[PDB]
């Protein structure tokens, strides 16, 4: 799984250990081995929500299948709590877009996941 | 609405209020509240457009509806002439990849719209 | 074709010729003429695959057709051995996303593929 966080928080605010919790939290929630969890973290963005520059996240999560209805409700609770609790953002500032990517749409090591 | 421009335009080339004129001009295509309008730009990008360097944006738009073979096309008009006037990126050097999102796919505010 | 890579390289480390090679060799793969070809290379990001820093490199390729199961693994070849050769980075810290998009979801030129 890929997950990224685009925010105009500035890099000060993200906290050291904050890649290594979105890593672990995510294994978690996925159920995928932490070997196979991306994170991506982009602080001091130019960007609004609602026409507003208070802090604001626009992220996305994709993984191979462990996508859909009620396990997105579950990860956006989860990643909108960690942000909420790590870098100030209310979780109505916060879009996450999921992707269900197909093996085959994933290249990894010099092939792709089919 | 999510709307991302990714650009080699330098920061200091990106007008002050444009986020501003991006949110307000995509309420008013996409018919959706301003409110639920986000917008990144992303200057000083590392990028090539037919293997030129000359000006120019990749982006995306991701919307729950409103995304169709009509709509992207006033879209793509109004976005590139803002990229045009604002940005003086030529049309013909940007990409718009247009995103039709389920309302389970997008989470926002601990949950998601489903 | 767009092929966007975002990296924890940093800039300095970016060869000269880059993103013409990146162009040159997906005009390649794709059989699409290289004036189509968009490349993006985001050095320098705070990221982490599998819990660990080591050079990584998360990346995708939209392309309207010539994505597929063979074609997919074949630019998975063709992408993580020039980010191996270049960038240093090893193949198992690579992730493409693959997006076979509808010519009616690409924006260029104030209209659309269609």
């Amino acid at each position: 799984p890929m997950f990224i966080v685009n925010t105009n928080v500035p890099r000060a605010s993200v906290p050291d250990g904050f890649l290594s919790e979105l890593t672990q939290q995510l294994a978690q929630a996925t159920g995928k081995p932490p070997q196979y969890i991306a994170v991506h973290v982009v602080p001091d963005q130019l960007m609004a929500f609602g026409g507003s520059s208070e802090p604001c996240a626009l992220c996305s999560l994709h993984s191979i299948g462990k996508i859909g209805g009620a396990q997105n409700r579950s990860y956006s609770k989860l990643l909108c709590g960690l942000l909420a609790e790590r870098l100030r953002i209310s979780p109505d500032r916060v879009y996450i877009n999921y992707f269900d990517m197909n093996a085959a749409n994933v290249g990894w090591n010099n092939s792709t996941f089919a």
